[PDB]
């Protein structure tokens, strides 16, 4: 185990995409920097989430680093949407190339962080009893990094094999001949289930809220196409950085409501056949007008009923009541087709809720299911989850958990008043988008600022209370013009993610920096 140093200019928490780039860039800026990571190796979500079928919902050519021209040119994606093992190889490739592991302490969990106003330094403690003093602390601790604690009664009494998708075994699990249950029909459950169906004697899928999901239409990435792209990657990447989604995606000019029924079909069928999440932009108002939303939502509801041959199964799979695409659109590869199989059973817990786990399996209010294995695809804590497991204390020894008790309040999503020299990467108040575009922007902003602090001899950077309030207000106002607040997931009041688009978000941050970091108080 690599032991962390006693002092460093910057301490990073987390060794996924975000923390690795921060480590990379601070080295390039001539700053001392070190990374603390719980996991045994690099990767973050792509180290932990090793379940069969784990796959990205952003195209390979967009979900990737761009800071290295060498990496863009030497690496070769294989599919439209990269599988978890490929991406982890990608990340491992970059870590080897840039010798990043020499600045990471693995197997170690930051447990406390307290700011010393007298030394303008953070004292950072871990479960191994390390104590690290760093001028700045970067939290690259993720948004989907803490598996939600499934709190079913009787869970400990389950006789069989228990698995969670967010912490899958590092050796492949053979489900052949078994009765297997999957609890959760979000992205992880929609991804892992069709893999397990290929092996299990019987699969039971326990669904509570049904969610929208459209075909991935995954495919091999044509080498020639890729070799053409590599000749223009930097320009292609700048194009992505000038979109709302941080990805190439057609912006439909037509309102969903000003079109004939037959056109709406033909147009949506194009997207349904082409696959991917781009259908979200099919018409300009899908996320701004409920009637428009519904019109698009009914098209997809009918695609479900037309895929599932049992009308009773099909309609339990149809999402109703909540707007389409207000929750990040799931892509599915043969998930709906899966229920046409003899060995697959959809279990509607809204109809009959889970009363307890038993030695033998799962007991709903109406019957008991005997299972050899139980797979929990039950999601993660709120994006505040990883930070909230750390005892973070700022000015006046106030805890971060107390300050974010009624929602995570920040300035720009990067810092919060009363906690100086503390930055959050791809965290609350930041933009929802292609996380690699957003991570790169965030890491460059944060480390640029740290470089500015050192160049000018300043040692304390702190967001101004009033600007933080102003930002929460602004984030709330943008979202309110949207269907997003209609989905409770965006609160933990503080609407959690900026929905004004990556491009508008980058422009805001750039102008803050060009104006001497307006809204931060910088002192020595
Ligand atoms: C299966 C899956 C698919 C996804 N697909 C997409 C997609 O298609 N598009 C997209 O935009 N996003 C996607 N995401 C979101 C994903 O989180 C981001 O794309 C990106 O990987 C986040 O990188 P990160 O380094 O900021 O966070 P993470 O990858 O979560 O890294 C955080 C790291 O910090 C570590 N850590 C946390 N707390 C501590 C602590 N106290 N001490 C030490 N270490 C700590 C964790 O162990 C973890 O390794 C997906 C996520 C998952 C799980
Ligand atoms: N690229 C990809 O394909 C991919 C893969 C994984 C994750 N992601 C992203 O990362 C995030 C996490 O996705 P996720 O699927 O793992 O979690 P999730 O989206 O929050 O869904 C969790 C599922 O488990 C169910 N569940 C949770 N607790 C339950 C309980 N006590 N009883 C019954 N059912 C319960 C939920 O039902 P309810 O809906 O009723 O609560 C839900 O269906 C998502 O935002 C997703 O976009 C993307």
């Amino acid at each position: 185990r690599r032991q962390p140093p006693e002092e460093v200019d910057v301490l990073v928490v987390g060794a996924g995409f975000s923390g690795l780039y921060a480590l990379y860039r601070l080295r390039e800026l001539g700053r001392s920097v070190h990374v603390i990571e719980t996991a045994g190796d690099v990767g973050g979500v792509w180290y932990w989430n090793r379940y069969p079928g784990a796959r990205c919902d952003i195209e390979s050519i967009e979900y990737c680093y761009s800071f290295s021209e060498e990496v863009l040119q030497e690496w070769n994606w294989t599919e439209r949407y990269a599988s978890q093992p490929e991406i982890l190889r990608y990340i491992n490739f970059v870590a080897d190339k840039f010798d990043l592991r020499s600045g990471i302490t693995f197997h170690t969990t930051v447990t406390a962080a307290a700011f010393d106003e007298a030394t303008n330094t953070w004292t950072v403690d871990t479960n191994h009893g390390d104590r690290i003093r760093a001028r700045y602390l970067i939290m690259a601790s993720g948004q989907l990094s803490v598996p939600q604690l499934p709190n079913f009664p009787g869970l400990k009494d389950f006789a069989g094999n228990l698995y969670h998708t967010g912490n899958w075994p590092h050796e492949p699990v053979d489900f052949s001949g078994q009765r297997v249950g999957v609890i959760g029909t979000g992205s992880s459950g929609i991804q892992v289930s069709p893999q397990i169906a290929k092996q299990a004697a019987e699969l039971f899928v326990f669904q509570r809220t049904p969610h929208f999901a459209v075909p991935a239409r995954n495919a091999p990435l044509d080498p020639e196409f890729l070799a053409d792209l590599k000749k223009r990657y930097a320009e292609f990447r700048e194009e992505s950085r000038n979109t709302p989604g941080g990805t190439h995606r057609y912006q439909g000019p037509k309102s969903a409501l000003e079109v004939s029924d037959e056109e709406l079909v033909e147009t949506l069928e194009r997207y349904w056949q082409e696959g991917g999440p781009d259908i979200l932009a099919a018409y300009r108002d899908i996320l701004r007008d409920r009637d428009a939303n519904e019109r698009v939502a009914e098209f997809i509801r009918n695609k479900i009923r037309n895929t599932v041959r049992d009308p009773e199964v099909a309609e339990r799979l149809v999402p109703k009541g909540y707007p389409f695409g207000t929750k990040r659109l799931i892509l599915e590869i043969d998930y709906y087709e899966m229920f046409n199989r003899d060995n697959v059973h959809l279990v509607d817990t809204l109809s009959a809720p889970i009363e307890t786990i038993t030695p033998r399996g799962v007991r709903t209010s109406e019957r008991e299911y005997e299972l050899d294995s139980l797979v929990l695809a039950t999601g993660f804590d709120a994006l505040t989850g990883a930070l909230f497991k750390i005892d973070i204390r700022g000015v006046g020894n106030v805890a971060l958990k107390e300050k974010w008790a009624a929602g995570p309040r920040t300035y720009l999503g990067l810092s919060t008043a009363g906690f100086p020299n503390l930055f959050f990467i791809a965290g609350p108040g930041s933009p929802f988008t292609n996380m690699l575009v957003s991570i790169e922007q965030h890491v460059e902003w944060v480390t640029d600022h740290i470089a500015y602090m050192f160049k000018n001899g300043l040692t304390r950077s702190e967001a101004v209370l009033e600007k933080e309030d102003e930002w929460v207000e602004h984030v709330n106002e943008i979202a309110d013009e949207t269907l997003y607040p209609m989905t409770a997931s965006w609160y933990t009041r503080v609407f959690m993610l900026y929905v004004g688009g990556f491009h508008r978000y980058r422009q805001i941050c750039d102008e803050v920096a060009a104006k001497g970091y307006e809204g931060f108080v910088l002192t020595h």
